[PDB]
């Protein structure tokens, strides 16, 4: 089979364009065994254009996928690595660093795609911490609703993320 890419619709925050969630492409663990340079190519074939990947180092040997950001690259997709700890979240400098390097992917009107593991908590979280940075009006709880619409009950995956989500803007608000 191919590769699913869900489009989430950004038009709750006056955004004309749709942003990409995914699990991990090539990933080869437990009855799963993917293709790593076919769902590469495929993307690709997509007009993938921006590619990033909250998965660490050590899970992307776990499923045997070592070189997933250099086939990326060998493939023409700009790709950013920014690692989330698996149920976790990223610090807000981090956090404020993907904010920024999504919207301009936006406003550059860049097919852009986000994934995990499983696509499921910490995408979600930067898809929904998204919709909070690019709305002053949306809610946490809002946010949460979109990307669960999109991703199932599961969407957001540990309190801790939750919890993130609910303060994200004071935190973010924190600048110095």
């Amino acid at each position: 089979t191919p590769i699913h890419i869900s489009w989430l619709s950004l038009s709750r925050v006056n955004c004309s364009q749709f942003l990409g969630l995914c699990a991990l492409p090539g990933c080869k663990f437990k009855d799963v065994r993917r293709n790593v340079q076919k769902d590469t190519e495929e993307l690709k074939s997509c007009g993938i254009q921006d590619i990033f990947v909250f998965c660490t180092r050590g899970e992307l040997s776990k499923y045997r996928v070592p070189n997933l950001l250099d086939l990326y690259q060998q493939c023409g997709i700009i790709t950013h690595h920014h690692p989330i700890a698996d149920g976790g979240t990223p610090d807000i400098a981090s956090c404020c660093e993907i904010m920024e390097e999504l919207t301009t992917c936006l406003k550059n009107y860049r097919k852009t795609l986000i994934h995990s593991y499983g696509g499921l908590g910490r995408s979600c979280l930067v898809a929904a911490c998204l919709l909070l940075y690019l709305s002053d009006t949306i809610s946490p709880e809002q946010a949460i609703d979109s990307l669960r619409d999109l991703r199932g009950s599961g969407a957001i995956q540990t309190i801790k993320q939750y919890n993130y989500l609910h303060e994200f803007r004071d935190k973010l608000a924190a600048h110095l």
